């Protein structure tokens, strides 16, 4: 087993607008010991399967204001928490958060809950990570919404996917020192600032998951993998590139959280070149890098897009 502890449920009891039903997956093929949480709304036996995958420092409690109208438009919406996050369980030491543990984990999920006609909503590392899935079981997969998120490819492959890890100074720079350096690491304030329109309330739902540092090594991993990437990301990462060039043929939604100072349009034209048949993003002025917290207009906007041309 990886040594791992798990947060008191009296944490999540006063949640602000999160009234999705846990659901729990343990002991998954390579996950020995370790509980997963996972969101499954809707109807179970819907055709379209929205996966939603969350970022850095969040949880599914990000999606909250997108999962109802996914749910209401008739399909399944599944929104686990990564190991490290949510209500799953989470690794004390940081040396067990690699890519491919956060890979393998989401491919053990989807052949676990055996999705298919997947619509796969992604931003941050739910992109950088969700973004590499198809091509492993591309007939799983009918759709894509990205949101600010990119591939982990190295910087000559994708200058675009490296340089804002050094500029703007109070951007991914301020991100990072941000998340890895204070001993005391309190995500509530965080996100206060790097979403400056949540409630106290919404802010407290983003700390409620760590108690204390000891549940905090996934969170101050993940920034450290996008500043230094190793052989395996990269190599996933390229081979994602050229799925997305040129194999997919699914309907594609791209929104851009235009205040972002991280995977903002630098970043997402990039993107949006590199995947097949993806039109012009959806700009949404006021949002920044969690896009999802102006998430009722992209899920509106992505559910006319794609009955537009079902």
């Amino acid at each position: 087993m990886i040594n791992a502890i798990r947060t008191p449920d009296q944490r999540f009891s006063n949640l602000d607008q999160y009234p999705f039903s846990p659901n729990y997956l343990d002991d998954l093929p390579g996950y020995p010991g370790l509980r997963a949480h996972y969101l499954d709304e809707g109807n179970s036996d819907a055709e379209d399967v929205f996966l939603c995958l969350h970022g850095e420092p969040t949880w599914s409690y990000l999606y909250r204001k997108m999962i109802p109208v996914f749910a209401e438009s008739g399909a399944r919406v599944i929104a686990p928490d990564f190991f490290g996050f949510g209500k799953s369980d989470k690794p004390v030491d940081e040396e067990d958060y690699t890519f491919e543990f956060h890979r393998n984990f989401l491919l053990a999920l989807i052949e676990r809950l055996d999705l298919r006609n997947i619509t796969l909503v992604v931003q941050d590392w739910g992109g950088f990570l969700g973004l590499t899935l198809p091509m492993a079981d591309p007939s799983r997969f009918k759709r894509l919404i990205i949101m600010n998120a990119c591939l982990m490819t190295d910087p000559v492959t994708q200058p675009a996917f490296s340089a804002f890890v050094t500029q703007p100074a109070d951007g991914f720079t301020a991100w990072k020192y941000d998340l890895v350096t204070p001993s005391d690491l309190r995500l509530d304030q965080f996100m206060k600032r790097w979403a400056p329109t949540l409630t106290e309330a919404e802010a407290s739902a983003y700390a409620a998951p760590f108690p204390d540092t000891s549940y905090q090594a996934g969170v101050r991993k993940f920034p450290k993998m996008v500043a230094q990437r190793d052989q395996a990301c990269i190599d996933i990462s390229t081979e994602a590139i050229s799925f997305w060039q040129n194999d997919w043929n699914g309907q594609t939604f791209m929104a851009i959280g235009m205040k972002d100072k991280l995977l903002g349009p630098d970043v997402m034209y990039p993107m949006k070149a590199l995947i097949n048949g993806c039109p012009e993003p959806l700009e949404i002025a006021d949002a920044g890098h969690f896009v999802q917290e102006f998430g009722e207009q992209v899920a509106r906007e992505a559910l006319k897009h794609f009955a537009e041309t079902e």
